[PDB]
DNA sequence: TACAGATCGATTATGCCCCAATAACCACACTCAACCCATGATGTTTTTTATAATGGGAGCTGTCACGGATGCA
């Protein structure tokens, strides 16, 4: 997978609600990775690593 | 005149003293280990060092997705 930004979703994760849960993600070709997330409450999240 | 026997003289038997090997039984012996006791060379362990030194992450891990509990707040 390259070195960049790339975004993804969620296709029946929550069964409570059926949303779609989308995300974003920072691989950088190395060091520490940063990762932006939704809820289903509609609120950001962030994850290292 | 025809027909008999009769003793010299030879192969066969049977046994054993020796004896030229036969075997067990007893006598004395050197060489080669085995273990030990040192001498010493090698090995192993302990001790100390006085300018000053005062908080790593070591490489993460790279990302699957069910279910069943589970411990909370």
């Amino acid at each position: 997978r390259s070195p960049g930004v790339f975004f993804d979703s969620d296709k029946g994760k929550t069964h409570s609600s059926g949303k779609v849960l989308y995300n974003a993600r920072i691989i950088p070709y190395r060091g520490s990775w940063l990762d932006f997330e939704f809820d289903p409450k509609d609120n950001l999240f962030v994850r290292i690593d």
